[PDB]
Protein backbone atom coordinates (compact mmCIF):
# COMPACT_ATOMS: atom_id res chain seq x y z
CA UNK A 1 0.00 0.00 0.00
CA UNK A 2 0.79 3.92 -0.08
CA UNK A 3 0.72 4.73 3.27
CA UNK A 4 -1.17 8.05 5.27
CA UNK A 5 -4.55 9.16 2.25
CA UNK A 6 -5.11 12.87 1.86
CA UNK A 7 -8.14 12.50 4.10
CA UNK A 8 -5.94 10.91 6.67
CA UNK A 9 -3.89 14.30 6.47
CA UNK A 10 -6.71 16.28 6.52
CA UNK A 11 -7.77 14.72 9.60
CA UNK A 12 -4.23 15.04 11.46
CA UNK A 13 -4.42 18.63 10.81
CA UNK A 14 -7.85 19.12 12.12
CA UNK A 15 -6.55 17.60 15.13
CA UNK A 16 -3.18 19.97 15.43
CA UNK A 17 -5.28 23.36 14.85
CA UNK A 18 -5.69 25.99 17.36
CA UNK A 19 -9.30 26.48 18.70
CA UNK A 20 -9.57 29.98 16.95
CA UNK A 21 -8.68 28.44 13.66
CA UNK A 22 -10.30 25.25 14.25
CA UNK A 23 -13.50 28.28 14.59
CA UNK A 24 -13.26 29.71 11.55
CA UNK A 25 -12.32 26.64 9.57
CA UNK A 26 -15.30 25.15 9.95
CA UNK A 27 -17.35 26.75 8.02
CA UNK A 28 -15.17 28.55 5.72
CA UNK A 29 -17.10 28.87 2.57
CA UNK A 30 -19.68 26.01 2.86
CA UNK A 31 -23.31 26.31 2.38
CA UNK A 32 -25.44 27.41 5.62
CA UNK A 33 -29.57 27.71 5.33
CA UNK A 34 -30.48 30.31 7.69
CA UNK A 35 -32.52 28.47 11.10
CA UNK A 36 -32.59 31.69 13.58
CA UNK A 37 -36.56 32.01 12.43
CA UNK A 38 -37.12 28.20 12.44
CA UNK A 39 -35.47 27.70 15.55
CA UNK A 40 -37.98 30.85 17.14
CA UNK A 41 -40.52 29.55 15.57
CA UNK A 42 -40.46 26.07 16.62
CA UNK A 43 -39.98 27.20 20.24
CA UNK A 44 -43.04 29.06 20.31
CA UNK A 45 -44.73 25.97 19.33
CA UNK A 46 -45.57 27.20 15.46
CA UNK A 47 -46.95 23.98 13.70
CA UNK A 48 -48.07 25.19 10.48
CA UNK A 49 -45.28 27.48 9.11
CA UNK A 50 -43.33 25.08 7.21
CA UNK A 51 -40.55 25.27 9.24
CA UNK A 52 -37.69 22.64 9.27
CA UNK A 53 -37.37 20.72 12.38
CA UNK A 54 -33.45 20.30 11.81
CA UNK A 55 -30.94 21.13 9.59
CA UNK A 56 -30.99 18.18 7.89
CA UNK A 57 -33.77 18.98 5.81
CA UNK A 58 -32.20 21.31 3.72
CA UNK A 59 -29.28 18.47 3.04
CA UNK A 60 -31.36 16.09 2.02
CA UNK A 61 -33.14 18.46 0.05
CA UNK A 62 -29.76 19.07 -1.58
CA UNK A 63 -29.76 15.43 -2.41
CA UNK A 64 -33.02 15.16 -4.42
CA UNK A 65 -32.84 17.99 -5.92
CA UNK A 66 -29.91 17.23 -7.72
CA UNK A 67 -31.04 13.99 -8.87
CA UNK A 68 -28.71 12.15 -6.41
CA UNK A 69 -32.20 10.73 -4.53
CA UNK A 70 -35.36 9.84 -5.59
CA UNK A 71 -37.68 8.61 -3.07
CA UNK A 72 -40.74 6.72 -3.36
CA UNK A 73 -42.91 3.86 -1.70
CA UNK A 74 -42.31 3.13 1.97
CA UNK A 75 -39.67 5.03 3.44
CA UNK A 76 -37.17 4.20 6.54
CA UNK A 77 -35.05 6.90 8.07
CA UNK A 78 -32.68 5.15 10.42
CA UNK A 79 -31.65 7.68 13.34
CA UNK A 80 -34.33 10.16 12.53
CA UNK A 81 -33.52 12.58 15.28
CA UNK A 82 -36.15 15.20 15.58
CA UNK A 83 -37.13 14.32 11.76
CA UNK A 84 -35.23 16.45 9.40
CA UNK A 85 -35.16 13.79 6.60
CA UNK A 86 -38.71 12.28 7.19
CA UNK A 87 -40.68 15.39 6.99
CA UNK A 88 -39.06 16.02 3.80
CA UNK A 89 -39.21 12.44 2.58
CA UNK A 90 -43.09 12.79 3.03
CA UNK A 91 -43.34 15.51 0.71
CA UNK A 92 -42.60 14.01 -2.12
CA UNK A 93 -44.81 12.92 -4.50
CA UNK A 94 -43.76 9.54 -5.01
CA UNK A 95 -43.45 8.75 -1.06
CA UNK A 96 -46.75 7.15 0.46
CA UNK A 97 -45.36 5.90 4.15
CA UNK A 98 -42.45 7.45 6.09
CA UNK A 99 -40.98 5.62 9.36
CA UNK A 100 -38.65 6.58 11.33
CA UNK A 101 -36.68 5.25 14.33
CA UNK A 102 -34.07 7.06 16.49
CA UNK A 103 -32.71 6.24 19.83
CA UNK A 104 -33.51 9.73 21.80
CA UNK A 105 -32.89 9.52 25.15
CA UNK A 106 -29.67 12.09 27.47
CA UNK A 107 -27.82 13.46 25.10
CA UNK A 108 -29.86 12.76 22.06
CA UNK A 109 -32.06 14.49 19.97
CA UNK A 110 -36.15 13.16 20.57
CA UNK A 111 -38.28 13.45 17.43
CA UNK A 112 -40.32 16.52 17.09
CA UNK A 113 -43.83 16.79 16.55
CA UNK A 114 -44.91 19.19 13.76
CA UNK A 115 -47.51 19.42 10.67
CA UNK A 116 -45.31 20.59 7.86
CA UNK A 117 -46.90 18.85 4.98
CA UNK A 118 -47.63 14.94 4.88
CA UNK A 119 -47.17 14.97 8.51
CA UNK A 120 -49.96 12.49 8.95
CA UNK A 121 -47.89 9.92 7.02
CA UNK A 122 -44.98 10.02 9.04
CA UNK A 123 -44.57 7.88 12.20
CA UNK A 124 -41.47 8.66 14.27
CA UNK A 125 -40.54 6.39 17.09
CA UNK A 126 -37.98 7.03 19.79
CA UNK A 127 -36.56 4.54 22.06
CA UNK A 128 -34.81 2.68 19.28
CA UNK A 129 -31.54 1.40 18.92
CA UNK A 130 -31.36 0.63 15.50
CA UNK A 131 -28.18 -1.73 15.65
CA UNK A 132 -30.77 -3.98 17.46
CA UNK A 133 -33.84 -3.87 15.07
CA UNK A 134 -34.85 -6.55 12.79
CA UNK A 135 -34.58 -4.88 9.01
CA UNK A 136 -37.36 -4.72 7.30
CA UNK A 137 -38.29 -4.25 3.85
CA UNK A 138 -38.84 -1.06 2.23
CA UNK A 139 -38.68 1.10 -0.86
CA UNK A 140 -36.65 3.93 0.20
CA UNK A 141 -33.99 3.50 2.97
CA UNK A 142 -32.28 6.36 4.48
CA UNK A 143 -29.40 6.45 7.41
CA UNK A 144 -28.17 9.50 8.72
CA UNK A 145 -26.17 8.14 11.93
CA UNK A 146 -22.27 8.04 12.36
CA UNK A 147 -20.62 9.99 15.53
CA UNK A 148 -17.36 12.24 14.75
CA UNK A 149 -14.35 11.28 16.66
CA UNK A 150 -10.58 12.92 16.80
CA UNK A 151 -9.67 9.19 16.09
CA UNK A 152 -9.72 8.57 12.46
CA UNK A 153 -9.40 4.76 13.25
CA UNK A 154 -12.52 5.13 15.74
CA UNK A 155 -14.10 7.03 12.97
CA UNK A 156 -13.12 4.02 10.47
CA UNK A 157 -15.10 1.68 13.17
CA UNK A 158 -17.83 3.87 13.70
CA UNK A 159 -18.45 3.74 9.73
CA UNK A 160 -17.80 0.26 9.68
CA UNK A 161 -20.48 -0.03 12.03
CA UNK A 162 -23.09 1.55 10.58
CA UNK A 163 -22.98 0.00 6.85
CA UNK A 164 -22.51 -3.50 8.57
CA UNK A 165 -25.97 -2.82 10.19
CA UNK A 166 -27.06 -0.78 6.88
CA UNK A 167 -26.21 -4.05 4.50
CA UNK A 168 -28.70 -5.73 6.73
CA UNK A 169 -31.26 -3.42 5.11
CA UNK A 170 -30.41 -3.71 1.67
CA UNK A 171 -30.44 -6.93 1.73
CA UNK A 172 -34.21 -6.39 1.87
CA UNK A 173 -34.20 -4.66 -1.38
CA UNK A 174 -34.86 -0.94 -1.39
CA UNK A 175 -35.07 0.44 -4.80
CA UNK A 176 -33.30 3.82 -3.29
CA UNK A 177 -31.14 4.75 -0.64
CA UNK A 178 -29.14 7.82 0.87
CA UNK A 179 -26.66 6.57 3.67
CA UNK A 180 -24.45 8.45 5.49
CA UNK A 181 -20.76 7.58 5.54
CA UNK A 182 -18.72 9.13 8.62
CA UNK A 183 -14.81 8.50 7.43
CA UNK A 184 -14.66 7.33 3.40
CA UNK A 185 -11.15 8.40 3.67
CA UNK A 186 -8.80 5.81 5.42
CA UNK A 187 -7.82 2.76 2.87
CA UNK A 188 -9.89 0.25 4.64
CA UNK A 189 -12.69 2.62 4.01
CA UNK A 190 -11.96 3.09 0.35
CA UNK A 191 -11.84 -0.82 -0.39
CA UNK A 192 -14.99 -0.99 1.96
CA UNK A 193 -17.25 1.33 0.07
CA UNK A 194 -15.82 -0.32 -3.70
CA UNK A 195 -16.83 -3.54 -2.45
CA UNK A 196 -20.83 -2.39 -1.27
CA UNK A 197 -20.96 -0.34 -4.73
CA UNK A 198 -20.64 -3.41 -6.07
CA UNK A 199 -22.77 -5.48 -4.14
CA UNK A 200 -25.22 -2.47 -4.20
CA UNK A 201 -24.37 0.33 -6.80
CA UNK A 202 -24.17 4.05 -5.79
CA UNK A 203 -21.60 6.46 -5.37
CA UNK A 204 -20.36 8.94 -2.51
CA UNK A 205 -21.42 12.58 -2.42
CA UNK A 206 -20.43 15.42 -0.73
CA UNK A 207 -23.23 17.80 0.35
CA UNK A 208 -21.74 21.68 0.91
CA UNK A 209 -23.91 21.90 3.69
CA UNK A 210 -21.66 19.61 5.59
CA UNK A 211 -19.06 21.78 8.21
CA UNK A 212 -15.56 21.33 6.99
CA UNK A 213 -14.87 19.60 10.56
CA UNK A 214 -16.63 16.70 8.76
CA UNK A 215 -15.26 14.69 5.72
CA UNK A 216 -18.62 12.55 5.85
CA UNK A 217 -19.80 11.96 2.73
CA UNK A 218 -23.75 10.34 1.40
CA UNK A 219 -23.60 6.69 -0.65
CA UNK A 220 -26.97 7.63 -2.42
CA UNK A 221 -28.10 5.07 -5.83
CA UNK A 222 -28.22 7.81 -8.18
CA UNK A 223 -24.32 8.49 -8.12
CA UNK A 224 -22.03 6.74 -10.42
CA UNK A 225 -18.97 8.04 -8.60
CA UNK A 226 -15.30 6.37 -8.92
CA UNK A 227 -15.02 5.59 -5.17
CA UNK A 228 -11.61 6.88 -4.61
CA UNK A 229 -11.87 9.91 -7.09
CA UNK A 230 -14.67 11.28 -5.14
CA UNK A 231 -12.99 10.97 -1.87
CA UNK A 232 -9.85 12.14 -3.08
CA UNK A 233 -11.67 15.40 -4.63
CA UNK A 234 -13.16 15.99 -1.42
CA UNK A 235 -10.14 15.51 0.38
CA UNK A 236 -8.45 18.28 -1.78
CA UNK A 237 -11.51 20.48 -0.81
CA UNK A 238 -10.84 19.94 2.76
CA UNK A 239 -7.28 20.31 2.89
CA UNK A 240 -7.55 23.49 0.25
CA UNK A 241 -9.95 25.36 3.11
CA UNK A 242 -7.10 25.00 5.63
CA UNK A 243 -4.77 27.55 3.97
CA UNK A 244 -5.24 31.09 3.15
CA UNK A 245 -7.99 33.41 4.37
CA UNK A 246 -11.27 32.41 5.52
CA UNK A 247 -13.62 31.80 2.63
CA UNK A 248 -17.56 33.32 3.04
CA UNK A 249 -20.52 31.29 3.97
CA UNK A 250 -23.00 31.01 1.24
CA UNK A 251 -26.38 31.59 2.89
CA UNK A 252 -29.26 30.36 1.76
CA UNK A 253 -33.16 29.91 2.66
CA UNK A 254 -34.03 27.14 5.17
CA UNK A 255 -36.13 24.90 3.41
CA UNK A 256 -40.27 25.45 3.85
CA UNK A 257 -41.83 22.24 4.07
CA UNK A 258 -45.35 23.50 3.53
CA UNK A 259 -48.20 22.35 5.82
CA UNK A 260 -51.62 19.98 5.59
CA UNK A 261 -52.28 16.60 5.30
CA UNK A 262 -52.20 14.19 2.34
CA UNK A 263 -55.02 12.41 0.82
CA UNK A 264 -53.93 8.84 1.34
C1 LIG B 1 -27.03 13.18 12.28
S1 LIG B 1 -28.44 12.91 13.39
C2 LIG B 1 -29.76 12.75 12.16
C3 LIG B 1 -30.41 14.07 11.74
C4 LIG B 1 -31.61 13.81 10.84
N1 LIG B 1 -31.23 13.20 9.57
C5 LIG B 1 -32.38 15.09 10.61
O1 LIG B 1 -32.53 15.54 9.45
O2 LIG B 1 -32.92 15.68 11.57
C6 LIG B 1 -28.25 11.14 13.77
C7 LIG B 1 -29.29 10.66 14.78
O3 LIG B 1 -29.09 9.27 14.92
C8 LIG B 1 -29.30 8.95 16.29
N2 LIG B 1 -28.66 7.67 16.61
C9 LIG B 1 -27.32 7.44 16.86
N3 LIG B 1 -27.16 6.13 17.08
C10 LIG B 1 -28.36 5.51 16.98
C11 LIG B 1 -28.76 4.20 17.10
N4 LIG B 1 -27.90 3.21 17.40
N5 LIG B 1 -30.08 3.90 16.94
C12 LIG B 1 -30.99 4.88 16.62
N6 LIG B 1 -30.60 6.18 16.50
C13 LIG B 1 -29.29 6.48 16.67
C14 LIG B 1 -28.69 10.12 17.05
O4 LIG B 1 -29.26 10.19 18.33
C15 LIG B 1 -29.09 11.29 16.16
O5 LIG B 1 -30.29 11.88 16.62
CL1 LIG C 1 -24.89 9.77 14.87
Amino acid sequence: GTGETLGEKWKARLNQMSALEFYSYKKSGITEVCREEARRALKDGVATGGHAVSRGSAKLRWLVERGYLQPYGKVIDLGCGRGGWSYYAATIRKVQEVKGYTKGGPGHEEPMLVQSYGWNIVRLKSGVDVFHMAAEPCDTLLCDIGESSSSPEVEEARTLRVLSMVGDWLEKRPGAFCIKVLCPYTSTMMETLERLQRRYGGGLVRVPLSRNSTHEMYWVSGAKSNTIKSVSTTSQLLLGRMDGPRRPVKYEEDVNLGSGTRAV
